């Protein structure tokens, strides 16, 4: 058993609030913000040894992260933004750094009850995506 073993499975987003703004904060054109606030996608987290993998799949696009904790990378986010990302764990928090044209946004994924809850801060501006197993 493992550092992510609580965070492993197949989770459907349930509730999303502020992620409009959010969005606009990370300069999501007008389209992209409308399609996205629609979505209702599928987090899918695998671990295999240091390699953790998540998925997002949706209607509009599927995406896919795999890294190694503490590790930098190079990430094509769902809004096309080419980022320089780094997860790591935080009193069991995963808080991943994106980082892209002197700007950065910090999400922080984290276990409470039998959600998954995904914290997206861009300057003062929150968005909470809640998610539940499917
Ligand atoms: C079909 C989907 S899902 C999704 N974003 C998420 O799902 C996101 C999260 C989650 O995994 O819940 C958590 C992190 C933030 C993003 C987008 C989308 N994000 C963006 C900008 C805000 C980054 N532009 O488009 C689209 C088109």
């Amino acid at each position: 058993s493992h550092m992510c073993d609580a965070f492993v499975g197949t989770w459907k987003l349930v509730s999303s609030e502020n992620f409009d703004d959010y969005m606009k904060e990370v300069g999501v054109g007008f389209a992209t913000r409308k399609v996205a606030g629609m979505a209702k996608p599928n987090m899918i987290i695998s671990v295999n040894g240091d390699v953790i993998t998540i998925k997002s799949e949706s209607t509009f696009k599927n995406t896919e992260i795999s890294f190694i904790l503490g590790q930098e990378f190079d990430e094509v986010t769902a809004d096309d933004r080419k980022v320089k990302s780094t997860i790591t764990l935080d009193g069991g928090v995963l808080v991943h750094v994106q980082k892209w044209d002197g700007k950065s946004t910090t999400i922080k994924r984290k276990r409470e009850d039998d959600k998954l809850v995904v914290e997206c801060v861009m300057k003062g501006v929150t968005s909470t995506r809640v998610y539940e197993r499917a």
